[PDB]
């Protein structure tokens, strides 16, 4: 104990700061091999990217994701199909032709690499706030178990962060 | 473990709700004999009471506190003298004539009873956000130690709660 309370305080303190999502991903990365991350809102229009690890001349892959490739992102599709939200692991939500999509060979291979989980937080009838955590290795059952253990306050925090998002 | 993460989630979820201070005091009351509580902002004018356990025909003692008796409250005086804020325990901050003040025999005896601690969070050069936790028994060293252990995220949370206070 001890160090966890100071970690929590630093995370709560960042709730109204630009680097909040970086601190949340780094906090969760203490329990799991989080190698990349993105925070975004899915909806019936283009995804709104709130923050991501490699954020900055923008990579044309980001624009391609926003203007169409996100339609092939299994995590976007689950946001339309599982309207209660939750915690999703890549292997549980892919179609069989996932590996044949352009999304897989362009955006995914670069920004996610191997495995992914996402916290999905419905914001209203149309919008879903999502925190994607990617790994160059695999998230195992012990990591998924941890993500579920922490989920009560992860999703509470995410929902409260919306108040300090200006694009929203 | 386990139950603590759900407690934290319920507290973070309440951050924009009227009952936030009640949930914070009840969360801390799991570690200590918190029998009463109040959240308030001290300044160079009258105290602004944000929430308190017995909140509701108002007790004329509350009005008396706000219009003058707070000047004899050792926790108000420490907010003027210790401008970094912190965690304060009653016995460490009283004057010797504390027990002879009207405040002691009227407001304190009713609303606090025996012992008190307060988290003090400076808001600017003049205002101090305070969470008072009172007990009909004494807070011992083990309880003070706990309050200090949790303090990093208690005060981070308190500061963030200001965004959802409308009177402010």
């Amino acid at each position: 104990g001890g160090a966890w309370h100071e970690s929590l305080g630093k995370l709560l303190e960042a709730l109204d700061r630009p680097f909040f999502w970086r601190i949340l991903a780094q906090t969760l990365g203490q329990f799991a091999p989080v190698d990349n991350w993105a925070a975004l809102i899915f909806s019936d229009s283009s995804p709104l990217i709130l923050s991501f690890m490699e954020e900055e001349e923008p990579d044309p892959l980001i624009s391609r994701y926003i203007t169409g490739l996100y339609l092939q992102d299994p995590f976007y599709q689950v946001s339309r199909n599982c309207r209660r939200g939750g915690l999703f692991h890549l292997a549980d939500i892919v179609s069989e032709d996932f590996e044949t999509t352009e999304y897989y060979n362009t955006y995914f291979a670069h920004y996610v690499v191997t495995d992914e989980v996402q916290y999905n937080v419905p914001l209203d009838g149309e919008r879903t706030l999502c925190l994607s955590l990617g790994s160059e290795s695999r998230f195992g059952a012990e990591q998924i178990a941890l993500f579920e253990l922490l989920r009560p306050w992860v999703i509470a925090l995410m929902k409260k962060r919306i108040h300090f998002e200006d694009a929203v």
